[PDB]
């Protein structure tokens, strides 16, 4: 109603898009923080209101550690609130960018992330369809901070078979059952985590061109490459995990489940994750 | 029947030749566009409506973003439509000429796409027999737009056997087995593409003379070089595999799907190709 200004102090503006504005702000009698998306309503065309209603409700089901969470949903006179998490560390986008490429240690743990907040999305009949760097964001600045999904705005509800869910997404991450025009479920978002597993280890995507009709033919062929000499040194553990989730035809595909068991994932180097002393915490 | 001017809306002329015309037109239910071949076929000879009829059964069966592809064939009172690709990038040809000659970047794309269209017709059964640089047009006149193939006019429909099909084919780009007048079959078509290869390079042709005695002796014999300065600065690898589709014995030619496996080819310099943002697409 007024529950937003009456119950968070509003601090520096995060990010901008069209008819909003992102800014932290500080909870007041608890002191959490938190991002608030704040959304001009008056503004807003009847789509872009079925898209803000779709997002937060598909948001409000989902917490898990590797999502940026939504807390609240506050509707005041012309401004709408939705009050997220705060995440300081930046699109895994720029990330990438930054460090061109990431070891394969830190590749696996990064897309173990990335898998795990897929598999609960799943396991909530909800399948994201736009998957990509850009909607992973890096928790904050620290190595290790937790990597959490946005951008439900194209988020489906399923449930367990496979429907025409209409054609949507980025075509550098579009699954081929999208681009056949099949019906598609759960699958379509593991074919773009083995896009952005590619990604991760060399930098640049399996499949680029600047002529769609060629780009969408390679995907839908599955067809991609592992040249040299980058991928040279890259363990065929890692390949093979690529390949299961590149996998054309969609009931062949891995699951998110299936994949954070495959060793590569889960068979755990450890010499810098030993004991450790750790703190006595006391909350008393 | 009238099935054409029922369903389309013609646009202005593209070009004409013997007995037909080219014009752009639009599908009137759907808008999309196309480039129509209408021909005469009241002034068609039996050996000229013989060759209209293979090459539309031929095209129709080949779909690859690098084929020019044939979507409709229509015959009305007179005039025989054929429903094709739009494309408006012009020969590859002439964008030769008016670059003089591409960087080895630029001819590793561009053989790359000459060599999946082929490769794609040989699993076919298609033997094109007449590849050259103006029987290769370009989508449209952005950089990157595809290359497709043209022109099955003289095309031939082989199994897995050589035969003699004959002597046909255009002088600079023929095989060292058809002037032997031996057998033959897909290979010709990988020696058509090392002519090409060579030309994208350097901008001038590996056999060229005005006396077509010696033409055809020097192509039988595969007597070619790289001179200075221009083939200097270029490396070892893209002559490599230029020599291995100049190969004279055709049993010992490299194919097209060999080909696109050779590291000059498939080797990804791909600084200015790394991840970058893309947007969504929505089409609900
Ligand atoms: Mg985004
Ligand atoms: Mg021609």
């Amino acid at each position: 109603s007024t529950k937003f200004s009456d119950n968070y102090d509003v601090k520096e503006e995060l990010g901008k898009g069209a008819f909003s504005v992102v800014r932290r702000c500080v909870h007041k009698t608890t002191g959490l923080e938190f991002a608030a998306k704040i959304i001009n309503t008056k503004k807003l065309s009847a789509r872009d209101f079925q898209k803000l209603e779709r997002e937060a409700r598909i948001c409000r089901k989902l917490q898990h550690p590797n999502i940026v969470r939504l807390h609240d949903s506050i509707q005041e006179e012309s401004f709408h609130y939705l009050v997220f998490d705060l995440v300081t560390g930046g699109e895994l986008f720029e990330d990438i960018v930054a460090r061109e490429f990431y070891s394969e240690a830190d590749a696996s743990h990064c897309i173990q992330q990335i898998l795990e907040s897929i598999a609960y999305c799943h396991s909530n009949g909800i399948v994201h369809r736009n998957l990509k760097p850009e909607n992973l964001l890096l928790a904050s600045k620290a190595k290790g901070a937790a990597v959490k999904l946005a951008d439900f705005g194209l988020a489906i509800e399923v449930n367990d078979s496979e429907a025409w869910h209409g054609f949507a997404g980025t075509p550098g991450y579009l699954s081929p059952e999208v681009l056949k025009k099949d019906p598609y479920s759960k699958p379509v978002d593991i074919w773009a985590c083995g896009v952005i597993l590619y990604i991760l280890l060399v930098g640049y995507p399996p499949f680029w061109d600047e002529d769609q009709h060629r780009l969408y033919a390679q995907i839908k062929a599955g067809a991609y490459d592992y040249p040299s000499p980058e991928w040279d040194t890259v363990t065929p553990e890692a390949k093979s995990l690529i390949d299961s989730m590149l996998t054309v035809n969609p009931k062949k595909r891995i699951t998110a489940d299936q994949a954070l068991k495959v060793p590569w994932i889960c068979n755990r180097e450890r010499v810098a994750s030993a004991i450790h002393r750790q703190d006595t915490v006391d909350c008393l």
